[PDB]
């Protein structure tokens, strides 16, 4: 009921100002937030910030000085602006929409990759909860019961702990909301559980289509964060 697409340069030179556009299409909305989230090579996800239905903005302290997210209702678009880019800003950028009143769904765009002309070598200050996913890579044969864990460095509200599945050439899809609730499109063979600083995702019976990457997410404390991630594979060469 809502679709998003990112557009902008695929390569930028240092010091230049990276600019991206998020074209939103679908039903109108009476609330919510539009976030920008980027993914670096290695697939680590970084929450950049958002702009709400009412224009309120929030930036990850780590980008504070260089970022700005603006909206343009008339043409149903939201923007990303990032100054003083460096090789550390190279990553595929995604925009996403979420309605606080509907914890169960999230919309992500295709994600346009952006690079910075090789090289690159500033005033935030903040704290954040670290999410650790071990093991990093895993193989299981079809039929095995699989369990993935997410360890938080500090307690988080279990209702704000989410899981995501992602496959090559595609963006993250909401898999589990509020520790143990499956999202739309998820086979019931999946389940989640946990509390405090300990959570886990479980697959009762491993299917070939479950091979992909899984990331846990925390939005109990600002800035929201994502886990290192677990890449799951199927055995048999
Ligand atoms: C579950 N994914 C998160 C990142 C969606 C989101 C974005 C902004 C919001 C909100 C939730 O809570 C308050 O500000």
């Amino acid at each position: 009921e809502v679709q998003l697409q990112e557009s902008g340069p695929s390569l930028v030179k240092p010091s230049q100002t990276l600019s991206l556009t998020c074209s939103v299409t679908g039903d109108s909305v009476t609330s919510g937030y539009w976030s920008w989230i980027r993914q670096f090579p290695g697939n680590k996800l970084d929450y950049m910030g958002y702009i709400s239905y009412r224009g309120s903005t929030y930036y990850n302290p780590s980008l504070k000085s260089r970022i700005s997210i603006t909206r343009d209702t008339s043409k149903n678009q939201v923007y990303l602006q990032l100054k003083s880019v460096s090789s550390e800003d190279t990553a595929t950028y995604y925009c996403s929409y979420f309605d606080s009143d509907d914890y169960a769904m999230e919309y992500w765009g295709q994600g346009t990759s952006v690079t910075v002309s090789g090289g690159g070598g500033s005033g935030g200050g903040g704290s954040q909860i670290v999410l650790t996913q071990s093991p990093a890579i895993m193989s299981a044969s079809p039929g095995e019961k699989v369990t993935l864990t997410c360890s938080a460095s500090s307690s988080v509200s279990s209702s704000h702990l989410y899981w995501y599945q992602q496959k090559p050439g595609s963006s993250p899809k909401l898999w589990i909301y509020s520790t143990s609730n499956l999202a739309s499109g998820v086979p019931a063979r999946f389940s989640g559980s946990g509390s405090g600083t300990s959570y886990s995702l479980t697959i009762s019976s491993m299917e070939a289509e479950d091979a992909a990457s899984y990331f846990c997410h925390q939005w109990s404390s600002f800035p929201f964060t994502f886990g290192s991630g677990t890449k799951l594979e199927i055995k048999r060469a």
